[PDB]
């Protein structure tokens, strides 16, 4: 198996708008961002599925 | 300003999904991703500085 990393730079007030939206419901920015990312780009999608994580 | 960093995984399929989205205006697929996440967030900040030389 193989993974795709992403990896960048924000400024300190958007850094902060992140981490207040993510600890709203999942105080982890990095999950909170790839979740935002994921669902932005697509919601309920039939490609693949999943029932757990890391 | 300092500045604040964001790291995460994607799979293969979105990962060249989202290479592809990039390589049709701006190939660098981790600053298409930042530019997807503050057009989303944000629309009018208030300044847009830089500090590169030569």
């Amino acid at each position: 198996k193989r993974n795709f990393s992403v990896t960048f730079y924000l400024s300190k007030e958007e850094h902060d708008v992140l981490r207040r939206l993510a600890d709203e419901e999942v105080e982890s920015v990095n999950s909170f961002v790839k979740r935002h990312i994921l669902k932005t780009i697509i919601y309920k999608k039939g490609t693949n599925q999943d029932s757990s994580i890391n």
